[PDB]
């Protein structure tokens, strides 16, 4: 069955899920920890979120641009609403389209400011992978931000609350906020992707309102439609004077509303908690773990320096042991599971963690 | 209800389909020759679509890239094997997806044979607006395309078999072959846009096939899935060598299967026929069209010289009959209804695009 991949990743074949469970093809069982890279923040088979696929699915799935349906608009004003600064939403398929609309509207809003071709410049951050015309310097560097801003050739700077495939490195505190402050000194725009951190994973809907800063773009990808195919991107003021589908918006409009509510940011530092407790339990007793760092169910467990680089052997165990979770570089486990998941989920998987981190010392 | 557009086109917002009918949210129903820009191949809810979205729905929506599911592994084999070229297939979520993809490739390829930064020229072609880097000559013009790889710096000839938004131009009789004579003769690839062209349309499953021409790439978008969110861009064997989620990709396979049937083949020539039957009828009564031009499917009604520029207007009398139909252009009509289109349906929407014209000439 997998011999179909010759005209196309862990050789696992998932079939089917609930909660945060899994089962592959052969009917073995899976804890996810992973929600398909922080996407399916409500678990598999929702049951508010397949009601409302099943009921769009029976009336209409696209209209195109050049008509209107009832659930993109809707969403559009929730999603604007929700956001407490976009004044306008473009809505989309995937966070790579939301990302390149973002860096377009970057550009159409420099050369509105007059600016000339060489001063369109967008700075974004090693380790975090969107992007000529960028400039890439380290990420939590206020000092090297302002250096690369100082001849006034930037237009926007773009970057991740937190970096998610970059060892899962969250913004220090004040970061963003001097970067709000120096966008605004330069006359620059100030772009978040909110990909991975936002749609309540932090423990707020959105990542930056723990920053406490407003930006200019924020871009959004499936995880708005808790893993049916959408993104969006909003803005704010300064760029709305510079589409969508049914059926996406139509469980987009469910995803939202959920993952807002007081109860899932309530289960994310609940379950944050549980999982930092376990990660530190796991480290007394191995020795596996610098640091725990990120924020809500955002989570990078850092490999002690007797373990650097084992992150992928790691997770291979990880798998034999029935448990699906992540990397972020080599040197750090990503935990992103899905913002509803239970105790007794967490429970189970942190006894596989365990079970693996266990089984790859033995075998060492 | 159209007020909240004030946070994202024709001021009609619909609300359900069946077939090629649709009603909007005040009960009127339209008959529906654009399916939502050549994209609902079989109308609105058609029952072996649904029935797969729904089955799909209750299983696993999204696995991300780091794991497998078996619907995208299915449908990148039956993709690659109905496409008669392919060796790889790159499942993706848009049409504007599959043509970057498309686009990095022929960058990836062209490198990968020691051209220069000088020397990826992509030739595209004036009505087509895919696309620095990219050389705009006009259509079906044999001699200007010689004279623009003359140079040697060309790696591309990037095309739609049909262009859809210029007009419904399509190919010429032995254009796509002369275009890859010449492709082979300057080594570069043919990379064909079948987004609206394509799944059936013309009446062969991929438009090119009545070209007689083997390309190196053909990218699709959602006509592929039948209007549920997805791309694709095929690789022939010169670009294999150089992911999708489980619940387009369920969806598509159905798509795929029916719209590649001589039951579908069969009725896009007939329908072809009884539309083109009943713009040569409304023409001798009324002299608005100067050709019909196109393929099964995909139709420009052009507008005669008594009627330059009134493409926009017809369609504002179309609506007011309860007709949705497209323009391309200021001055042709385009049709590009569902493929599986009734005769009862064709007949009404023939009927009411005869009463929107009669009411056009009859308000002027």
């Amino acid at each position: 069955l997998i011999s179909l991949s010759h005209y196309y990743p862990r050789q696992v074949v998932l079939e089917r899920g609930q909660g945060a469970r899994v089962w592959d093809s052969q009917g073995r069982e899976f804890i996810d920890l992973a929600a398909g890279i922080a996407v399916c923040g409500l678990g598999h088979n929702d049951p508010d979120l397949v009601a409302a696929l099943v009921e769009q699915a029976g009336k209409l799935w696209h209209t195109s641009n050049v008509f209107y349906s009832a659930p993109p608009l809707h969403l559009a004003e929730e999603l604007v609403k929700a956001s407490r600064f976009a004044e306008r939403v473009f809505l989309c398929n995937s966070g790579a389209e939301a990302n390149e609309v973002a860096i377009k509207m970057v550009r159409k809003w420099a050369s509105s400011q007059g600016r000339p071709a060489d001063k369109r410049v967008i700075i974004t951050f090693r380790g975090s992978f969107h992007g000529g015309g960028f400039r890439y310097i380290d990420f939590n560097d206020e000092v090297q931000l302002e250096t690369a801003m100082a001849a006034g050739d930037v237009a926007a700077v773009m970057l991740e609350p937190i970096q998610g495939e970059g060892g899962v490195m969250p913004a220090k505190s004040g970061f963003l906020k001097r970067v709000r402050e120096l966008c605004d000194q330069h006359d620059a725009l100030l772009v978040l992707d909110e990909i991975q951190a936002g749609m309540g994973r932090t423990g707020t809907l959105f990542a930056h309102w723990q920053d406490d800063v407003v930006p200019d773009m924020v871009t959004l990808a499936k995880a708005l439609g808790g893993g049916f195919p959408i993104g969006a991107m909003l803005a704010g003021p300064k760029v709305a004077e510079t589409g969508g589908n049914p059926l996406a918006a139509a469980v987009a409009r469910v995803a939202l509303r959920k993952l807002a509510s007081s109860e899932i940011a309530a289960n994310v530092s609940r379950q944050s908690k549980a999982l930092r407790d376990g990660f530190a339990r796991i480290n007394e007793e191995f020795g596996v773990f610098s640091e725990v760092r990120g924020r809500g169910l955002m989570l990078g467990a850092v490999l002690s320096k007797d373990f650097a680089g084992q992150a992928g052997a790691i997770l291979d165990h990880a798998a034999g042991q029935g448990l699906l979770t992540l990397q972020a570089g080599p040197d750090v486990l990503r935990f992103v599971p899905s913002l509803n998941i239970t105790d007794e989920e967490v429970a189970e998987g942190l006894k596989r963690l365990r079970a693996a981190i266990a089984a790859f010392i033995a075998a060492r």
